């Protein structure tokens, strides 16, 4: 096997919303306080995992900014892909990131995950799931 999560990730005026596909099926969702309008300050915090300050909420200033990550739990690594809107052939990733450790399942991926954007989501919204 190896273990696979698509996140489509949207930064908003409310904050960055992450919906986690399994098979091409909603299986979580989580929201993080983070509220970034510009690419610069949104890719940013992508690469470390947090960013110092944030900008202003505002509802009569909107916008909706998407990005896709990919991780991928390989035989020896755990990688992280992030693409702008989605992984397309055409379009390379914007950040790229690796950790030499070994992940047994989608929940251990996930929390490499987590852990690269600490203390920002709150615990998983999880939905059924009919895999394969």
């Amino acid at each position: 096997t190896y273990p696979t999560l698509h996140i489509l990730l949207q930064f908003n005026h409310r904050g960055l919303e992450a919906r986690i596909f399994r098979h091409g099926q909603l299986w979580a969702e989580t929201h993080a306080e983070v509220v970034l309008r510009s690419k610069t300050k949104q890719i940013s915090f992508l690469s470390n995992g947090s960013y110092p300050s944030m900008d202003a909420t505002t509802p009569l200033n909107p916008w909706k900014s998407t990005y896709q990550a990919v991780l991928r739990a390989e035989p020896h690594r755990v990688t992280m892909d992030v693409y702008h809107k989605r992984i397309r052939p055409f379009r390379l990733p914007l950040v790229q990131k690796e950790w030499r450790t070994c992940e047994e399942n989608v929940f251990g991926l996930y929390h490499v995950f987590e852990t690269h954007y600490a203390g920002y989501f709150s615990d998983l919204l999880i939905h059924d799931v009919e895999t394969n």
